[PDB]
């Protein structure tokens, strides 16, 4: 099994995905903008497992592994694919509902071990895919919510079945040898905090403790899924440096938190973990699918230099960030811009930049009362409400652009603000 299952392969480049970035690059008037949407189709991003009729409808896994295969016979070279795991009880807990369609309360863990699980590790383990990287992000939103969350009943009375639910995941996977597992671990806007941070760092070594290859049961950790992070702040490297009077990590967007940017909070998880006994052939993966924030929204565009304004510590920060967003919380259909293209070992502790969040595909539907014919379980989240306020601070406007379609789906507005604000620019 390889140190890094990134280096030396090609990523995996999902034909669905792509006939519909193709698709939006033939409706772009702009033919510029048309070309950087044609070029934004030749990248790799995720398969998404996010529930059961996902292993078979459509191509299906086999079909996106027997894809996989065929790119790779094509290439001459190994083949990379990214699945993302994302089907456990009570998913989500923290939001007032989920699209997630198990919960504990009903048969959620068994069912998500002999429906979900059980099916997909059949199919990982057919010997015609050993000579692919499969490479599987385990529960993206499950366990950070078990560090923040607990004062949430659906959290707290999900808690075993994540548990449990993570630890058969992963011993299922870890009989696969070309199987490389990544547990995700939320963001630095989430676990930045001693506190969060430190109890993540408990949590996990608990979780991962109790599998049965105990630290060797994972390749590593995920950061950013389906988030707008930036990997890098470069106009803010200091979050203590003081302006009036105050470090600059007091500012309202970061209420305190000592983590700006992934790059940061990966690598700072990576080596606690590594003292807690993970095995330093650990490497961290980060999302950049969606946090390269060039272009101009929110009122603003891209800082290119640390703010003038030093008169308060909010103008500063706020004039320096690139994360564009009104509060660091608004996960839902953000008018960013793609971010690096996916990329092995950027960074040492970093296996690779990749893309797991598809650009373009809708993060929840913009409205009440749509349902979707295709997935009774989806449901809108007021997140996603361009007319509304942030549920984590009423203060502040969601961000969310309109006309959004149900979560998955291609979004033709997002696709194109993410393509013009793409940074670095895409090279057509
Ligand atoms: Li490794
Ligand atoms: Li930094």
């Amino acid at each position: 099994m390889l140190d890094n299952p990134f280096i030396g392969a090609i990523g995996y480049v999902n034909p669905d995905w792509a006939t519909n970035v193709i698709s939006q690059a033939n409706q772009t008037a702009d033919p510029t903008l048309a070309a950087q949407m044609r070029k934004v189709a030749t990248y790799s991003t995720a398969v998404w497992l996010d529930r059961i009729a996902a292993i078979t409808a459509g191509r299906g896994l086999r079909g996106h592994l027997d894809e996989a295969l065929r790119q790779m016979q094509q290439a001459g070279q190994p083949v990379v694919i990214t699945l993302v795991i994302y089907d456990l009880s009570n998913r989500d807990c923290s939001a007032a509902a989920s699209n997630g369609e198990l919960l504990v309360a009903q048969n959620g863990l068994a069912r998500y071990k002999a429906e979900f699980i059980d099916p997909i590790v059949a199919i990982l383990s057919d010997p015609r895919y050993a000579g692919l990287r499969i490479v599987t992000i385990i529960e993206p939103d499950s366990l950070p919510n078990l560090v923040t969350n607990l004062s949430i009943p659906a959290c707290a009375e999900a808690q075993n079945a994540y548990i449990e639910g993570i630890r058969y995941a992963v011993n299922r996977l870890r009989t696969i040898p070309n199987v490389y597992i990544y547990l995700d671990i939320a963001h630095s806007g989430w676990l930045g905090w001693d506190n969060n941070f430190n109890g993540a760092v408990n949590l996990y070594t608990q979780v991962v403790q109790g599998m049965d290859q105990g630290f060797n049961s994972i390749d590593g950790f995920i950061t950013n899924v389906a988030n707008y992070t930036p990997f890098e702040e470069p106009y803010l490297p200091d979050p203590n440096l003081t302006i009036a009077g105050q470090p600059v990590r007091s500012a309202s967007f970061y209420e305190w938190n000592p983590y700006f940017d992934e790059l940061d909070y990966a690598l700072a998880l990576r080596n606690a973990f590594i003292g807690r006994g993970f095995p330093s052939t650990i490497g961290m993966l980060i999302d950049t699918s969606r946090n390269g924030w060039g272009g101009c929204s929110y009122g603003r565009c891209r800082p290119t230099g640390p703010s003038s304004d030093t008169s308060s510590v909010n103008a500063y920060v706020d004039g320096s960030r690139v994360d564009r967003r009104y509060h660091r919380g608004n996960w839902c259909n953000q008018a960013g811009g793609i971010g690096e293209r996916p990329q092995a070992a950027p960074r040492s502790g970093i296996d690779a930049y990749v893309w797991v969040k598809p650009p373009g595909e809708s993060d929840g539907v913009s409205q009440p009362g749509i349902v979707d014919p295709d997935d009774p379980n989806k449901k809108f989240d007021p997140m996603c409400d361009p007319n509304g306020q942030s549920r984590y601070n009423s203060a502040y406007p969601t961000g969310a652009l309109p006309n959004a379609p149900h979560a998955g789906r291609w979004f033709p507005q997002q696709s194109e603000i993410l393509v013009r604000n793409a940074y670095p620019p895409i090279q057509p």
